[PDB]
């Protein structure tokens, strides 16, 4: 029952500006959006907004731009007279309710989506007498404000001339139309896009420069139906009439679908009631933000996708990530798994193929950000797209829990072989020194190299910034340390491509922590990082290599050849399965004899230094450069020994390492780049502690993993709040940081529902 969870997140709001942000660039209302729609919906802040759903939000290919404050507003005359309502609103999941109050007229309005383009809205009028109906609207004119205050006073028409926006009439209701407006990271539209705005009745509109009116007289009770459509290209824009027809012609069936599918979400969602009522609020708050970040077929990517937040200043539109969307797609599979299934065919839809135009070196590759817009390199003028990285290997992982739920062999059958040709990629295109174990790096990029082939980096001193090439050239300028800093676009590319941007094990340390680690008897050159090129025997760069393996990523592939493995034998490819099986145990030997340090207890990445150690491993632990959460991806995963684990777990649990306040943070307390600031060098995610427990529990942990589960129920801040979810939080006081309606804390906060708050 949807109507037990009301207002689980905030979803009032009435927008004045199209960017009207919070403190970090995010819009700062949450609207409802579902089945994949372009179109977002809040609800009235009072007598101001009562009668309609402010702040129309449009996803504008790539980024959320607010519309309007009020559009399609109700008012209601009995003879001459403007009844003055009393308003209750709520959202409940999978719709918004807004109730206005009267004595002789009341009005009941349910909002829910009906199609992938399309909200209907029912408006369900009680009245002993005739009535006379008014609806009204008004583009937004501001541009920009920051918590409610104006960052300037640009207009959207002064900032975007070309925009142009006109609203026309239809007999049925009236459209928005808006001019093609190519601003790469604000504003993008096709120039065939709309707004419509289609009704049950006919209605009277008249125009007046951005603003309507529309009228209706009606008899006395009567349920209105309303369609609202954001339609991108003029090919959706005459998809979507026979939708909106049908729509009209039987609400009843759409009202029913939208009650009906969220009924199953929930059913099949909420499978732990002895949770408590603020702990299952929390799961029903993540059900409703994966769901609101689910889009439907947009531009270049033509498969429903979900993104890290349809708030976000950078996730919104249908911009997808590779490790986003396996863990959405895992916690999505005991709910959504029609769409879990979508958002991963979505990804895989870009890996690069033979004979691509830009890098064909690159088979296998999977694009670290997709989106509406190809990039100027494949021929669009998209500013996001991004191919100087991929992510972690965890889609195997996401694949087989979607086939775990369905039972799919068909599923299984058309991603194994994408999941074959992203192992391989990695092992031809990230595997330096030919060990079977792979480094983070960087793609041949025009970010990381020159057109010629040579590696970029900035040589900083004082104020001096001096850019540079050449691998011969920096490892000379690295051996000699005449200089402050280094900025390497490569060393960035490989942390981007770990997903922990700015990690400290990837060499990222500020001037102060390092002169501080110099000062306490350990060696600059401990965090200087080297880098080797991937060239085949035929000359083609394939790539850079970091000379580092990482001990996360090992674990990763270690658990993807397992599903590999168990795809293979579901298909009946015996041999393929006893490869896939021998190239897993190999990784945990590997991981085991050359990542694990058991003086310190611990993981951790290892050089892979001028030759290689007498057990064969590519060079020692990094231990110097600190302890981190990639340290419990081999319990996560599966490849740490009983005993290894136990020595890691004791580690996980020391107050003077992770156990603080808001535990399993990023970095320990103990590394000398911890900042509890700093995104991916001590700042605790909902993923990595998921991780965590999940990696205790499978190690004969699972007490202590609810224990830290309860400290993190206690601990994290906002967390029993209406607000929100964000990406992470401080590990000494629990206060949150990062962009609202993040996705993968989303994901992982419900499963975290679902295994830990037991
Ligand atoms: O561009 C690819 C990288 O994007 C990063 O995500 C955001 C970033 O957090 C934000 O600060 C801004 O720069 O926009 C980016 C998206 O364009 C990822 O964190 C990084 O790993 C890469 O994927
Ligand atoms: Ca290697
Ligand atoms: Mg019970
Ligand atoms: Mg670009």
């Amino acid at each position: 029952n949807a109507d037990n969870y009301k207002n689980v997140i905030n979803r009032t709001g009435a927008p004045q500006y199209m960017k009207d942000y919070d403190y970090d660039d995010h819009q700062r209302f949450n609207p409802f959006f579902d089945l994949g729609a372009w179109h977002g919906h809040l609800l009235p802040d009072g007598p101001n907004t009562m009668g309609g759903f402010p702040g129309v939000a449009l996803l504008t290919e790539e980024y959320i731009n607010f519309m309007a404050s009020n559009f399609d507003r109700l008012t209601v005359w009995q003879d001459g007279k403007k009844v003055d309502f009393t308003l209750e609103a709520y959202s409940i999941p999978g719709a918004l309710v807004q109730k206005l109050t009267a004595k002789d007229v009341q009005v009941e309005m349910t909002l829910r989506f009906a199609t992938p383009r399309t909200s209907l809205l029912e408006t369900k009028i009680t009245s002993n007498k005739p009535l006379d109906l008014v609806w009204d609207g008004e583009l937004l004119e501001k541009l920009e404000a920051k918590e409610g205050k104006p960052l300037s006073d640009k207009t959207i028409a002064g900032e975007y001339p070309d925009y142009q926006r006109k609203i026309s009439a239809t007999r049925d209701g009236l459209k928005v139309t808006f001019g093609k407006v190519r601003a790469t990271w604000d504003l993008l539209t096709s120039g065939e896009s709309e707004y419509q705005v289609h009704k049950s009745l006919p209605v009277q509109t008249e125009i007046n420069g951005n603003r309507f009116t529309s009228k209706a007289h009606i008899n006395g009770s009567t349920t209105l139906y309303t369609t609202y459509s954001h339609l991108l290209t003029a090919q959706e824009v005459s998809k979507e009439q026979m939708q909106i027809r049908d729509i009209l012609a039987r609400p009843a069936f759409y009202l029913t679908a939208s009650q009906q599918r969220w009924e199953e979400y929930l059913k099949k969602g909420l499978t732990n009631p002895d949770a408590t009522p603020e702990q299952t609020r929390v799961a029903v708050k993540a059900i409703e933000t994966l769901n609101g970040n689910w889009r439907s077929p947009g531009g270049a990517v033509k498969f429903n996708t979900v993104t890290p937040s349809v708030t976000g200043r950078w996730f919104s539109g249908n911009q997808t990530w590779p490790w986003n969307t396996w863990k959405q797609a895992f916690a999505m599979a005991h709910f959504n798994p029609d769409i879990a299934k979508e958002n991963i065919r979505a990804v895989f839809s870009w890996q690069i193929q033979p004979g691509d135009s830009v890098r064909p070196q690159d088979v296998g590759f999977v694009p670290d950000l997709i989106a509406w817009n190809l990039s100027p390199e494949r021929g669009g003028d998209g500013g996001n797209w991004n191919e100087r990285n991929t992510k972690p290997s965890l889609a195997a992982w996401s694949v087989m829990e979607v086939y775990n739920v369905t039972q799919d062999k068909t599923w299984v059958a058309e991603m194994y072989p994408k999941l074959v040709a992203y192992h391989d990629w990695w092992l031809r295109n990230r595997d330096h020194n030919g060990n079977g174990v792979p480094e983070y790096g960087a793609t041949r990029d025009k970010a990381h190299n020159t057109e010629s082939g040579e590696m970029l980096f900035t040589v900083k001193k004082g104020d001096k910034e001096e850019t540079q090439s050449g691998l011969n050239n920096y490892a000379r300028v690295v051996e000699k340390g005449q200089y402050d800093s280094l900025e390497i676009p490569a060393q960035v590319a490989a942390s981007w491509e770990s997903g922990r941007d700015d990690a400290a094990v990837f060499g990222f340390i500020d001037k102060e922590q390092l002169d501080k680690y110099v000062a306490n008897g350990g060696k600059r050159s401990d965090w200087t990082v080297k880098f080797a090129e991937n060239r085949s025997q035929d000359g083609t760069l394939l790539g850079y290599s970091l000379l580092q393996e990482s001990v996360d990523q090992a674990s990763y592939m270690y658990s993807d050849n397992h599903y590999l493995a168990e795809m293979a034998t579901i298909l009946g490819k015996p041999e393929e399965a006893k490869r896939y099986r021998q190239l897993a145990q190999q990784l945990a030997d590997y991981i085991n004899t050359c990542m694990f340090d058991p003086t310190t207890q611990f993981y951790y990445d290892v050089r892979i230094e001028d030759k290689p150690l007498a057990n064969g491993c590519a060079g020692k632990p990094i231990v110097e450069r600190g302890k981190g959460p990639e340290g419990w991806s081999p319990l996560f995963n599966g490849a740490a020994t009983q005993a290894n684990a136990d020595a890691v777990v004791k580690v996980m649990l020391d107050p003077k390492e992770f156990n603080t306040f808001v535990p399993l943070g990023t970095a320990a307390l103990t590394n000398p780049a911890f900042g509890a600031d700093i995104y991916w060098r001590g700042r605790v995610w909902v993923d990595q502690f998921w991780f965590g427990l999940k990696g205790m529990e499978r190690y004969g942990y699972r007490d202590d993993a609810l224990k830290l589960a309860d400290t993190f129920f206690r601990h994290a801040k906002g967390l029993t709040a209406d607000g929100p979810i964000q990406e992470n939080y401080n590990p000494l006081t629990g206060a949150q940081q990062g962009a609202p309606n993040f996705s993968w804390s989303a994901a992982h906060l419900y499963m975290l529902y679902n295994d830990f708050f037991r």
